[PDB]
């Protein structure tokens, strides 16, 4: 029993993270084979290309612990720079480079100076921001998800907006969101709920004991649909509902059932009760992480 | 800026966890150096489980009876020793990974991470405290006993956790890694309840201040108050008794904001009298009691 933000173990990526130093600029960076991933803002209205040009091996100080990495390439891939060093990673894990879409959760280690200090769990939200914990320095800290002995990278940490929240990109440097590596006037779009991921936790919460908000109605896809729309909640497409079949078989419990009682409870609130330890409707837990959790799937 | 619950990188724990198997019973140890530690009641079956002996038991025990497996290597047990709820299990091969380690017995209120773990290997972590009941709120099933609480701080990985049972509420009980159990608790079948649980009102007043750190003041009032006038109120809550210790511990928070520990006070007990009004702090709906004092500072300044 029990039910947690869970982030993936975070071993396979913390042999990975490494110190990348630029001029005054110390962020961190990625170590996969002998290639050094970092956010190409290092080098620095930026001409990264012109910028770079005039960079050469030597400007890079790259540490790994308390080895010095020689720089013998760079080269820039959208917004992340690929430092090409003389020794390949040995402690290299399996790995892909995934873009993940808005609602998939993902790990975070957060990093400064190239050392981690922290691990948590988060999602992409619908607005392609993530409400991360990051200070200055914590540039270059990394997302992933972990299949099987496979580490996938999904996202590196680049800003933060004005509003608190963070801002970045894939491991090939393409950005979640309408953002620009760059000192201009930028903002998140209105966030929604990711209904999906609700609907997941509401059947984690069944698994553990908890079914007060459970009814004996049911909805139609459409009538929830025009509910969730007026509540900011993202539409819950027929896939969605496909996915949240597991649970749905599991608990005995159809996802249209489940989307009665997440309908009344955005019209009625929660009435003083809680939902496993919330007083909030929790989407930062995929229908995936409730099956790995409530079965214990282990990396 | 953000505010997270935040677990330590596990890593330096991964690279710990073995699988312990005795007879039926399979759990997780924790391999340092030529030691494997892991809860005793791996030695029980169901049917010596409500009242064990486990020195009886552990006699009748040989060392080949005590499989150990480190990945896809299996490990020569070549001694066994019980220290209070803990096995000791001493084998033919330290481990190469083994970090700086301290074992450490924390006290209630005190934060630590979970490397839950499933048959030697390690399937998430997530943060949680140490309830003033000496229970956690874990995310534990079966299989997972031998899992690890810790602390990392600088290089030293800090020990003060083995998961040994589930109460029937769905809460946990364990160990520090001497054996000691957290609580009145016995590593036996027999009919144990948690203590009424209460809120860590030292952790509360330390979420809040990390609420002003971001940018949070809407709970904020003109009025402070006696320690005395707050934990009468506080009491009534459900909420630990603050002591001139917690108020001294929140001392550099109340520097670095500029709001008094007894004016802090004063901002909690009206939260306790009105709720939150559809309003959140950090995100949340509820007041957080699982960030210490010393999680704040870290997370907000390094
Ligand atoms: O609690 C235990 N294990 C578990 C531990 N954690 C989460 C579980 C979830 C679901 C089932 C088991 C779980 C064991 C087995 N049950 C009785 C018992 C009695 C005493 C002792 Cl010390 C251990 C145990
Ligand atoms: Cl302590």
């Amino acid at each position: 029993s029990g039910f947690r933000k869970m982030a993936f173990p975070s071993g396979k990526v913390e042999g990975c993270m490494v110190q990348v130093t630029c001029g005054t600029t110390t962020l961190n960076g990625l170590w996969l084979d002998d290639v050094v991933y970092c956010p190409r803002h290092v080098i620095c209205n930026p001409n990264y290309e012109d910028l770079l040009i005039r960079k050469s091996n030597h400007n890079f100080l790259v540490q790994a612990g308390n080895v010095q990495l020689r720089v013998i390439g760079h080269s820039m891939q959208n917004c992340v720079l690929k430092l090409k060093v003389d020794t390949a990673n040995p402690k290299t894990p399996k790995y892909k480079f995934v873009r993940i879409q808005p609602g998939q959760t993902f790990s975070v280690l957060a990093c400064y100076n190239g050392s981690p200090s922290g691990v948590y769990q988060c999602a992409m939200r619908p607005n392609f921001t993530i409400k991360g914990s990051f200070l200055n320095g914590s540039c270059g800290s990394v997302g992933f998800n972990i299949d099987y002995d496979c580490v996938s990278f999904c996202y590196m940490h680049h800003m933060e907006l004005p509003t608190g929240v963070h801002a970045g990109t894939d491991l090939e440097g393409n950005f979640y969101g309408p953002f620009v590596d760059r000192q201009t006037a930028q903002a998140a779009g209105t966030d929604t709920t990711i209904t999906v991921n609700v609907l997941a936790w509401l059947y984690a919460a069944v698994i553990n004991g908890d079914r007060w908000f459970l009814n004996r109605f049911t909805t139609t896809l459409n009538d929830f649909n025009l509910v969730a729309m007026k509540y900011n909640y993202e539409p819950l497409t027929q896939d969605h509902v496909d996915i949240l079949g597991p649970l749905s078989a599991q608990t005995g419990i159809a996802v249209l059932d489940m989307c009665a009682s997440l309908k009344e409870l955005l019209q009625n609130g929660m009435n003083g009760r809680t939902i496993l330890g919330s007083a909030l409707l929790e989407d930062e837990f995929t229908p995936f992480d409730v099956v790995r959790q409530c079965s214990g799937v282990t990396f």
